[PDB]
């Protein structure tokens, strides 16, 4: 039932929330692990959640601050919630999000490189958002850089993907 669900969002955010007032990135591993399962399960629920959106706010916030197990699986979660999920992105934007994105995908983690492709690729709502604070040139040259650093990799067809989408915005924006 969806009050199962709930009652199971909200054990895993306060474990969450408990290891971050801890700074014990160990136990936040523990805690967004499940939770990027349990949002791919239900992501209706999980992305509406008001708890979720305070927490992955906080998470966004100080991405760069975290260790790369965390930074993977807050991406992860974000990817299930964003997957076939347009309306996604307005949190997004205003948790400050696409800036972080950005320098994710400049980053040598190979798994973090896809899991942000992941959510770019999500829609073309995820690729406007990308371009209205990186533009055009900023996401081409991103995926020019991205298809000569990682080949034969799983973020080839990410990129395609994006690329596809970009070519659709372009034509929409002329």
């Amino acid at each position: 039932s969806a009050a199962a669900v709930e009652a199971q969002i909200a054990a895993l955010v306060a474990a969450a929330n408990a290891a971050l007032a801890a700074d014990d990135q160990a136990a936040v591993r523990a805690a967004l692990a499940p939770l990027a399962e349990l949002a791919k399960e239900h992501p209706e629920l999980v992305a509406a959640n008001p708890e979720v959106q305070a927490l992955l706010k906080a998470l966004i916030a100080k991405f760069e601050e975290f260790d790369l197990e965390v930074q993977r699986l807050v991406l992860a979660v974000v990817a299930e919630l964003t997957k076939d999920n347009p309306e996604a992105v307005a949190f997004l934007k205003a948790a400050g999000f696409w800036p972080h994105l950005a320098a994710a995908l400049r980053h040598p983690d190979l798994e973090l490189v896809r899991l942000a492709l992941a959510i770019l690729s999500s829609s073309l709502a995820a690729v406007e958002a990308f371009v209205a604070a990186l533009g055009l040139e900023g996401l081409e040259a991103d995926l020019a850089y991205l298809r000569a650093a990682f080949p034969d990799s799983p973020a080839a067809e990410l990129i395609a993907k994006v690329e596809a989408l970009l070519a659709e915005l372009r034509a929409a924006l002329e």
